[PDB]
């Protein structure tokens, strides 16, 4: 019936990376995203109006707080127009990176918008793993989560400790490492593995592209050819969509 001062402080703290890390927790807002992600994440706390709570299966072993219609969700939400349901989930026990089929690596893709779009594209085409390298946006930040369209239900995201070490390691096991560059083989001419076969595809920011140290680990450079009326770069999420589509078309 009332959130305690401690609960409100806890909920509000999760908008900061510092506290997500300390608490090993992150929040998700609204029935659509909470409903979709409940089966896949460990729910610690679920706060909502009665009408919202009845629509989701009560999480096993969570603190569930039913709030009145009058409760102002701006007290706890990060959203300009809050929805009356907020869940707190455990941050996944940070995994070893795994390659299962085509696997995206985002090298320094800092923009939260771009990362969210990429997650949705990965989900659309059935990418199972998205790795996040040095300087990439935090996928569990509210900005990414709220723009994810449920993608975190099915796309496992992996912040990397050492991108180069990881690439070198998988590369030496004979997993092909593709990279999107402005100079390289046309993606239409490159023979590609089936979507279900192990492969890593590295994407950098349009601002700086793939860093030199990461580029050194790439086995196969791919380019999306330009063909305009004058003989720079495509937005990284756009390039990702083009690459994934083509990988799937051939599968």
């Amino acid at each position: 019936a009332m959130l305690s001062a401690n609960q409100i402080k806890f909920l509000r703290s999760l908008r900061e990376r510092k506290y997500r890390l300390r608490e090993q927790a992150f929040a998700v807002e609204g029935p659509k995203l909470v409903g979709e992600m409940l089966p896949f994440y460990r729910c610690r706390m679920l706060v909502g109006t009665a009408a919202m709570l009845r629509a989701v299966s009560t999480p096993h072993d969570a603190e569930v707080v039913e709030l009145p219609e009058s409760f102002d969700f701006k007290r706890i939400s990060t959203q300009t127009t809050p929805q009356p349901l907020m869940a707190v989930f455990d941050l996944p026990a940070e995994p070893e990176p795994v390659v299962e089929g085509l696997t995206l690596l985002l090298d320094g893709v800092q923009d939260p918008g771009n990362v969210g779009t990429i997650l949705r594209t990965a989900d659309w085409f059935g990418i199972r793993h998205v790795w996040l390298g040095t300087g990439s946006a935090d996928v569990f930040s509210p900005k990414v989560v709220q723009a994810s369209m449920g993608a975190l239900a099915r796309v496992q995201p992996t912040p990397l400790k050492n991108t180069v070490d990881t690439l070198a390691y998988f590369r030496r096991q004979g997993i092909p490492v593709y990279g999107a560059f402005l100079d390289g083989q046309s993606l239409y001419e490159a023979p590609l593995p089936n979507f279900t076969e192990p492969a890593i595809l590295v994407l950098g920011s349009e601002g700086r592209g793939i860093s030199p140290e990461v580029a050194a680990e790439i086995t196969d450079r791919l380019t999306i050819p330009a063909s305009g009326l004058s003989v720079e770069s495509l937005n990284v999420a756009i390039a990702t969509a083009i690459l994934c589509s083509e990988w799937r078309r051939r599968s």
